[PDB]
This record gives C-alpha cells, sequence and structure tokens, in this order.
C-alpha cells in the first residue's frame, strides 16, 4: 500500500543480528507471532521485511494495525545474540478506536526500554565482544528483570562495555550490586551501581 497506510501497520526493529536476511526476519517474526497465539486471522501477519544493513535496522511491515500492535510486545526478543529493539515509527498516529499498547504480554521477553528510575542500573567494564544474551544472562542469575538494554556502538555493533538494567523485584538490585560490583571478567573489573549516581547529566 501507500505510506500513509504503512504508518499503522510497521514496525522498526533495531539492533538486528549482522548478515540476516529479509526472508529469514520474515519467518522469525511469523514464527514468533504464530506460535505465540497473537495472530487475528489465519495465515502470516508479516508481509514483508526491508532491510538497511548500514545502518543496523529494519522495517516490519504487517498486514493488520492489530498485529502491527501486538507485536511491540516482542520488544527485547533475543534472536542470534541480540535483543531486536522493536519500535513505532515515529510518524506513527493512534487511529479511532484502535489500541495503542500491545494488549498481551509475551512470557519470557524483556523489554529493552530502561527508563531513569530509583532502581534503575549501570554495568560498566563489560568486554565489548559480549553480546546482549550473555550479558543479560550474567544478570539474570540473581532475578528476572524488567529491562535491559546492551548499549552498542552504531558503527561496528560491538558494544561499548557497558549496560543498563531494571530487576522486576526492586530489592535484587543491591543483590546484583553486591555479586557483581568489582568482579574480575576478563581484563576488565565491573562496576554496578544504580545509574543514577553517575550519570553525567
Amino acid at each position: 500500500g501507500s505510506q500513509m497506510t504503512r504508518q499503522a501497520r510497521h514496525l522498526y526493529v533495531g539492533n538486528i543480528p549482522f548478515g540476516i536476511t529479509e526472508e529469514a526476519m520474515m519467518d522469525f517474526f511469523n514464527a514468533q507471532m504464530r506460535l505465540g497465539g497473537l495472530t487475528q486471522a489465519p495465515g502470516n501477519p508479516v508481509l514483508a521485511v526491508q532491510i538497511n544493513q548500514d545502518k543496523n535496522f529494519a522495517f516490519l511491515e504487517f498486514r493488520s494495525v492489530d498485529e502491527t500492535t501486538q507485536a511491540m510486545a516482542f520488544d527485547g526478543i533475543i534472536f542470534q545474540g541480540q535483543s531486536l529493539k522493536i519500535r513505532r515509527p515515529h510518524d506513527y498516529q493512534p487511529l479511532p478506536g484502535m489500541s495503542e499498547n500491545p494488549s498481551v504480554y509475551v512470557p519470557g521477553v524483556v523489554s529493552t526500554v530502561v527508563p531513569d528510575s530509583a532502581h534503575k542500573l549501570f554495568i560498566g567494564g563489560l568486554p565489548n565482544y559480549l553480546n546482549d544474551d550473555q550479558v543479560k544472562e550474567l544478570l539474570t542469575s540473581f532475578g528476572p528483570l524488567k529491562a535491559f538494554n546492551l548499549v552498542k556502538d552504531s558503527a561496528t555493533g560491538l558494544s561499548k562495555g557497558y549496560a543498563f538494567c531494571e530487576y522486576v523485584d526492586i530489592n535484587v538490585t543491591d543483590q546484583a550490586i553486591a555479586g557483581l560490583n568489582g568482579m574480575q571478567l576478563g581484563d576488565k573489573k565491573l562496576l554496578v551501581q544504580r545509574a543514577s549516581v553517575g550519570a553525567k547529566n
């Protein structure tokens, strides 16, 4: 369809695996939607994927407004080691009577949106070659995460060596600090503290 028609029928997907094909991306999201019970009709909700490989993002094109909205619940899903960053197009406008936010939660998926808050953590000193899944697994031993993002270099996809997170249980925050702060990992030592402590400004 037209560009206007696509505003409510596609999503931005950032942090995509290097070298993934459009077909493999499409098959992944169709499988996740179908196997998660998140379709509104028989068949595949995702019609196409357009990748910008040099800029490390894709747009997923859906056949329906409601399926596009529900797919926002996959923000943070791990695929080939990467946490996919799912967002609305910047020009999205809510449509009359159509939900702006997903209605159903997808078990296991940890959001990449980590707002500044009392118990948001900064994790610094990570070896830059560890991927999102590996860092997530390091943090999850203390308890389940509500949100997590590993900061990547825009040009290499390598990490910048630091991440942010928020635990489901606010009390896990201090347990994760106690366990991980000062821990040797590679040639590095981790720094783990509430992000408000060292935030620039």
